[PDB]
C-alpha cells in the first residue's frame, strides 16, 4: 500500500489551526495539503481528520485525530479496505493535568473563592469545606493512557488510588483494580470517581441513577471520556437531590452544552468545553503519530494504532 | 518548665473551631480549657492563640497556631519569661496543593472556564493559551516547609523547578538554589515565580517593579507568603503594562483585600482570602505540635519551633 499524499481535512481545525499542523509535516515524504469539506480521494491518499466523510473510503488511509473513534463507522472501513487509526497514546500529560486541576479546584476551593472574587468578596469558608487530596479516595473508570495520566497525579498527590478495566488486571499506582461488573465496588468509598473510558455499545450509559445511589453523597463525578458514558438526566436528578455533590464535566451528551442545561447553574459542577486535552502543541503531538505510521505503511509493519 | 494547663484562646477560631480544638487535646496529660479575650494566666499556663495578646506574658508558653509569627512582639517573649513556639511544619500539603491548584488553573485556563461557565457560554480558548506544566519552570523564593511543598508536586508534575534561599544549599527536587542575591538570576527565566518566605527585614518588598521587569512576559507571580513581600502597587502597574501575565494571591498589603482594589478585575489573577493553608483538619494537625511539645516539657528537652 503505497501513499501519496497526506490530506489534511479542515475539521482538523476543531483541535488545532490546519496550517499549523500542514506545517508540521514538512519533510514527510509526501506532500502534505490541505482538503475542504467536499474534495474527492482516491488511491494513494492518506487522509488526516477529526471527523469522519464519506468520501474518505475512497482513500487508503484515515488517521484520526482524536483518541475516541465512536463517531467512525469502522465496519464500512473494513469493507472499503481503508486503514483506520486513531490517536491514543497522547492526551495522558493534559488530561491528566486537568483532572487534577479539577480536583485541587473542589478540595481547595478555588472556584468558590473565583466567583467570590466576581463580587469583590472575601467570603472564608467554611471550616468543613477545604479539604486536601492527600489521603482521600479516587476511582478511576478506565485505565489507559487517560485513566494512567489521572492515576499516577493522584498517587504523586498522595491520593487513595482504585479503579476499573475491562480486564481488572493491576495497574502501576492502582492500589485495587476491578472489573466492569465491581464497579459498584469500587465507587462506593470514593471521594472523586473520575470516567475515562472510550464510547462503546458497553460504556454507553454506564453510569446512571443506580450509580449516583452507590456514590457516596459527598463524592463527585469527573466525565473526561464522552457524554454518553453518563445518562445525563441522572447525572441532573443526583445533582439536585445531592445524591452526590457535584461533578466536573468536560464532555456532555449534546455538544456544546446547550445554554439551557441545567448542568450549567450548580456551584459545585465545572462546566469546561471539551478541552481537557487542549494544547498550544496539539500539531506535534499529532505530527509524530503520522509520522510514525506513514513510516509503517511504507515498510510494510503493522500500523501504530489500527482500530479497523 | 512544668505546664498544668493548656488555654484555648479565642482567636484560634481564625483558623479552627476552638472547640474542636480542645477536644482534639482530651487526652494531652493536661487539662485543655476555652479562654476568652479578656482572661488572665499565671504559672504553669499554656496558651494556644492566633495573635499575641499582652496578658499571655503571664503564662509560661504561647503557642502560635501560625507559621508566621510576624506579628507577635518577639523581643518581649524574652523578658516575660515567656516560651514561644509556632507551627511551621503543618502547611505543606496543603499550601502545596493550593500552589499546584493555581498552577494547573492556569495552564488547564480553568478560571477562564469558570468565568464562561456564569454566562453559559461554551468559549473555546486560543489555541495558544492551553498548555502544560510539565516541562515548565517554576522558581520557588523560600525553601522550607511551604517551599518544598511546592517544589515536590511541582516535580512530580514535570516541571523543572529552581529556587531561593538564605543559605543557598541544595534541596531535593530543586535544579538550581540561588541565594537571595541572585533572585533576578533564579526568576528571569521562569514560567511560575512562587513566594513561600516569612516576612522579615529582608524579603519586605522584595518583589516590585524591577522584579517585574526581570520576569518575563508570560510568567505568574504566587504570593503564599505574606502580602508585603510584594509592592502591591508595583504588581498592579506591572499587570496593567503587561510586564507580567498574572498572578495568584493569597495574602496583600491590606487583608481583607479592598474591594476598590483594582486586583479583583484582571481575568488572569485569582484572588484567594488567605485560606492557601485552610483544612477541615487544621485542628488535628495544630495539636500534633501541641502534644509534641508537651513530651519535650516533661522530659526537659528543647522545644520544637521555639522562636524565643
Ligand atoms: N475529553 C477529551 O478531550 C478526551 C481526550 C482523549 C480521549 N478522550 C476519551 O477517552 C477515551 C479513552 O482514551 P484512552 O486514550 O485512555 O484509551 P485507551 O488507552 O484505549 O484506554 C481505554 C481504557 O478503558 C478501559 N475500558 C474499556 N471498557 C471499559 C469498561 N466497560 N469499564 C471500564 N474500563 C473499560 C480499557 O480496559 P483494559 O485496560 O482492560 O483494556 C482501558 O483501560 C477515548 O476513547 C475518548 O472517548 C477524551
Ligand atoms: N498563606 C498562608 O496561609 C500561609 C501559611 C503558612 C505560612 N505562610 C507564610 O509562609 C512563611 C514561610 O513558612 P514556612 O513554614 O515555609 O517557613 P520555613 O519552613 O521557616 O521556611 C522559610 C524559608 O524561607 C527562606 N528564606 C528566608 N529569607 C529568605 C529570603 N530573603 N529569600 C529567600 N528565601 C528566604 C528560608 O531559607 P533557609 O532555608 O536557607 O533558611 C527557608 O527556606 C511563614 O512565615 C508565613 O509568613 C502563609
Ligand atoms: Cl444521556
Ligand atoms: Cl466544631
Ligand atoms: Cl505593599
Ligand atoms: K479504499
Ligand atoms: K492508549
Ligand atoms: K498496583
Ligand atoms: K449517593
Ligand atoms: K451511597
Ligand atoms: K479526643
Ligand atoms: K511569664
Ligand atoms: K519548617
Ligand atoms: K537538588
Ligand atoms: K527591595
Ligand atoms: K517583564
Ligand atoms: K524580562
Ligand atoms: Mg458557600
Ligand atoms: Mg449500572
Ligand atoms: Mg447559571
Ligand atoms: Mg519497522
Ligand atoms: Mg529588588
Ligand atoms: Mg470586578
Amino acid at each position: 500500500m503505497h501513499i501519496e499524499r497526506l490530506a489534511v481535512d479542515e475539521s482538523v481545525g476543531r483541535a488545532m489551526p490546519p496550517q499549523r499542523f500542514i506545517e508540521a509535516l514538512s519533510d514527510l515524504g509526501v506532500p502534505v495539503e490541505f482538503a475542504g469539506e467536499d474534495e474527492q480521494f482516491g488511491p494513494g491518499d492518506a487522509v488526516a481528520s477529526f471527523g469522519h466523510r464519506d468520501a474518505f473510503l475512497d482513500a487508503d488511509w484515515v488517521h484520526c485525530i482524536r483518541a475516541g473513534y465512536d463517531e467512525f463507522p469502522v465496519g464500512v472501513y473494513e469493507e472499503a479496505g481503508t486503514y483506520l487509526t486513531n490517536s491514543t497514546g497522547i492526551h495522558g500529560t493534559t488530561v491528566g493535568e486537568t483532572v487534577a486541576g479539577y480536583m485541587l479546584t473542589f478540595a481547595r476551593r478555588l472556584h468558590a473563592y473565583r466567583d467570590a472574587q466576581h463580587d469583590h468578596a472575601w467570603d472564608l469558608p467554611r471550616y468543613e469545606e477545604p479539604f486536601t487530596l492527600a489521603g482521600e479516595r479516587v476511582c478511576v473508570v478506565g485505565l489507559g493512557t487517560l485513566g494512567r495520566g489521572v492515576v499516577d497525579r493522584a498517587a504523586a498527590l498522595g491520593m487513595e488510588v482504585v479503579g476499573v478495566r475491562r480486564s481488572g488486571d493491576p495497574v502501576d499506582n492502582v492500589s485495587t483494580v476491578y472489573t466492569p461488573d465491581r464497579l459498584h465496588e469500587a465507587i462506593a468509598d470514593a471521594r472523586f470517581v473520575v470516567l475515562a473510558t472510550p464510547l462503546t455499545d458497553e460504556t454507553e450509559g454506564m453510569v446512571a441513577a443506580p450509580e449516583f445511589e452507590t456514590m457516596r453523597e459527598d463524592a463527585s463525578l469527573v466525565n473526561v471520556a464522552r457524554g454518553p458514558v453518563v445518562v445525563e438526566s441522572d447525572l441532573v436528578a443526583a445533582l439536585d437531590s445531592g445524591d452526590i455533590a457535584g461533578a466536573a464535566l468536560d464532555v456532555f451528551s449534546e455538544e456544546p452544552l446547550p445554554e439551557d442545561s441545567p448542568l450549567w447553574d450548580f456551584e459545585d459542577v465545572l462546566i469546561t468545553p471539551h478541552v481537557s486535552a487542549a494544547t498550544s502543541k496539539y500539531h506535534e503531538d499529532v505530527a509524530a503519530l503520522i509520522r510514525e505510521n506513514i513510516e509503517k505503511i511504507a515498510t510494510g509493519d503493522e500500523l501504530t494504532n489500527r482500530v479497523v
